[PDB]
């Protein structure tokens, strides 16, 4: 697999051929060295003064040749190595971001810190090492034998100064030649670790086969909402799903209903294949990833904040439009301000201490406020997993009130009030919908009276 | 650090007796390369005829030394740098449990288990390419060092003057590049946070937010380590060469008197020869001891795992006994009231009965199965006594009572190497391997794991051996029923509904259950089928406990039994 590798270091052919030249220097040197043992030899038995008194600048400039070339032929063998785990990072985080978010589930965030951090890490390192070590023996070696060819010939048959200079060049053989036999150790560890990284080099990718920028439509209809829990079984049974603009329904399920799993598939999340999504004569891929994921803004029971300054978080979906006046329009509609502004100073909280700074509470008001903000056209209510006694309860419960009388949002059923108080309400239990119409006709029936009470 | 890893192989003084060695004769035979040539030179000179005789002799059993020497001297370093590698793996995993509750609860263990693993086998390579440069390379410097001592006593001038410049410009050049490897961990750091914080916040970042943001902060911190490492990798490569050349020099400079005229060194013509080839055996194994020091250095640096073990506090688990199998982990008016946050669970006053099946029903993020995992010192507890056996959990020791309870969880245990170590013990003698195999068969993933590559003969646990939750979730069933602890805890939650292997699983989760208790969290309906006696507790406080046909009389169980 490491065929593919050449294609990342081929940005850098230019400067690998000074790789090439350094370590050819070395070599060279390690190899002046038999010549320098038997200059010598032939010195002292001819007794000539003024070369043998002149050696020693002969062993400082061959020892400092050696130098440069080590120095430089190391340090741009490091460059090669840190720039390609610099692009390899890169791209692999670059796609790692567009992946379709189901591999998210079940690869928890240990195991993918973990790899695009120390794999990548030991990739380069083992990469790096055996071309290196591959460079030097390959080379010293054509050097040497080259040498011991221009004195002795063959040497199959086995397998004054000069005596001397060919046993020294052929003993030079015995560390490179070492190193030849151990660079296979380190090439399989590294092969060890390339196939993880390699394969989610690919790894699928979510694409945006509408390629249409227009979204500004507001209007959603889903027909026959069916997806299957991994090909085995289906998750939620056909059901018919047409939201008017402006109007907001409530939706109410049962125990396993797919809850977060049905709403995402209106933001591009896990789409489903087994579908009939088609309003205003769009298809399933709508607009594009990216536009669905602009235009409809979704409000997770779970709540994240990213721990950054609150600059950051206040205007991550908006960069640009971060206003002043805007974020205070944020902050007074929904009762977090004062949570935000108690311990820092407020125009730059700088949130952090891994979230110490503000609780549970004042976080989901920030997301809330956040949510509130993006103004979307359309919008996900979903705070069923919040805690239903809080000390900003009425507080958070009017702001969610608020942002969903903004624009089209379609409720989980967060709380049993809020969706009693909502206009449309729409139940259905096991993937079937049996409740329809106006909350009058549901309420007469009472079935749904009996699931508020439960719950 | 070296302080603390020096007594991790002093204790194996056998094996180290015997690796010394073979790098100690591989020096002796490089060494007796100058004597050698030495007399090469006088054979040639002179007119001495078995010559042609005793050279290939000697250069055969010259050869056959060095093989074996160094055959020898690597094998026993690999087996000692494994032995010591081994050693801090079983610490790190006798320690990792029992070290607070807020650092196991805030963190989920699911990161901190992935770096604390990072960071030892860091530490294993370091040490072990560390360790088997310095000995050799040691031992062959002052062996050569004692041969031009005792070759030339009088020349002394090379150890005079340069050396303690070379020493010192060494130990600047360390000093500075632990300097810069602070900058590198700092954005080291850095970028991990922001990388983890980005996994984390999918959910937000594809909801309402552009990945060209974040790719544009990761790409802004990911070129500061570029530049930083850069800069660390030209401190390191340059470090060698200059003390190559410094230390060269002294060498020509001391042979340029040891050859001045009119001395000749007594025109011996054969010893100043040998001399001059020692010292050129210094060249390659000097600079491989010069540039042992980065590896060292960022082993020592990376070593913070040696620090994480040593700040812990234990002070609850006073009672300097072990109980072992207690048999009843109970607490009687337990109440647990969270910092800056509601009580989970109130006047709660929950028992475990021996070897009866005990699960907790209710919502998705209730507190039930807090209280249930609230067992392995989830909470302080400071306000209300909890005894368990007639006695408080307190007396058992923390190791001794974790160790004592069993938990199913996919994520926690999943070691990252083969699926052979994955199922590792306590001790390594302590558990026999085929009575481990036999009992893990009868929880049927041994298909599973053979099915795909070979675990035994081949390493395992990789990225597709993970995806795979049924086939972790069955391997640390499988520990768990290795370990035969007195209490389990497992949650169906995470178990696939419909699977091939769904009936194997609850046939042996039905035949584990009859073996030891088990409070297992169970939001399956076969599990509550196969309970006997089911536990239902509202808002963390458990009324009481009926059968099956006391829950399906009382309409509200029934309606609970109904929906789940
Ligand atoms: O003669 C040998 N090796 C030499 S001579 C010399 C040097 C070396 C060396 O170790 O590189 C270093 C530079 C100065 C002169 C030798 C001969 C036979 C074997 Cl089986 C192994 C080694
Ligand atoms: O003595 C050293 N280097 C020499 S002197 C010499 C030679 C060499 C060599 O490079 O092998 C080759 C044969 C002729 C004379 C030397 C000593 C200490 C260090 Cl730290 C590094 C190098």
């Amino acid at each position: 697999v490491y065929l593919r590798l050449i294609s990342y270091l081929k940005p850098y052919w230019g400067v690998a051929l000074l790789v090439l030249i350094g370590f050819g220097m070395n070599s060279a040197t390690e190899v002046s060295v038999a010549k320098l043992i038997k200059f010598i030899i032939d010195a002292i038995q001819n007794a000539s003064r003024a070369d043998l008194d002149w050696f020693p600048l002969l062993i400082i400039l061959l020892v400092f040749f050696r130098g440069l070339g080590l120095f430089m032929g190391g340090y741009y063998t490091a460059v090669i190595s840190r720039s390609l785990v610099f692009s390899i990072r890169q791209e692999v985080y670059a796609k790692l971001l567009r992946l379709p978010a189901q591999y998210y589930l079940d690869n928890s965030s240990g195991h993918i810190t973990a790899k695009i951090m120390y794999n990548v890490e030991q990739l380069t390192a083992a990469s790096s090492e055996s071309l290196k070590t591959i460079v030097r023996d390959g080379m010293i070696t054509l050097g040497l034998l080259g040498y011991l060819f221009y004195t002795n010939w063959r040497l199959t048959i086995c397998i004054a100064g000069e005596f001397v200079a060919y046993i020294t060049a052929a003993g030079l053989l015995s560390k490179p030649v070492k190193n030849l036999t151990d660079v296979n150790e380190k090439l399989q560890r590294g092969l060890a670790a390339a196939h993880s990284v390699f394969e989610l080099l690919d790894l699928p990718e979510e694409q945006n086969s509408g390629e249409l920028k227009p979204q500004l439509q507001g209007a959603i209809r889903f027909d026959h909402v069916v997806l299957n829990y991994a090909d085995g079984t289906q998750a939620i049974k056909d059901f018919s799903l047409d939201i008017r603009p402006g109007e907001t329904v409530a939706l109410v399920g049962r125990s396993g209903a797919g809850k977060t799993s049905l709403v995402n598939m209106l933001v591009r999340f896990q789409e489903v294949s087994s579908g009939q999504i088609y309003l205003d004569d769009l298809p399933i891929r709508d607009i594009e990833l990216s536009s669905l994921r602009t235009q409809i803004a979704m409000v997770n029971q779970q709540v994240v904040l990213f721990n950054r300054t609150v600059r950051e978080n206040i205007a991550y979906g908006q960069l640009h439009n971060a206003s002043d006046e805007d974020v205070i329009a944020a902050a007074k509609a929904a009762y977090a301000h004062d949570f935000i502004m108690n311990l820092p100073n407020g125009y730059d909280t700088v949130l952090g201490a891994q979230g110490l700074n503000l609780s549970g509470g004042q976080r989901q008001r920030i997301a809330i406020a956040r949510a509130i903000l993006k103004n979307a056209p359309i919008l996900i209510l979903d705070e069923a997993t919040s805690a239903l006694d809080n000390e900003s309860e009425h507080f958070i419960q009017q702001a969610f009130d608020e942002a969903m009388q903004d624009r089209t949002t379609i409720v989980i059923a967060h709380r049993l009030s809020t969706i009693e108080n909502a206009d449309r309400i729409v139940v259905m239990d096991r993937g079937q919908i049996v409740e329809q119409g106006t909350h009058q006709e549901l309420l007469a029936k009472h079935g749904a009276y009996y699931q508020l009470h439960q719950r």
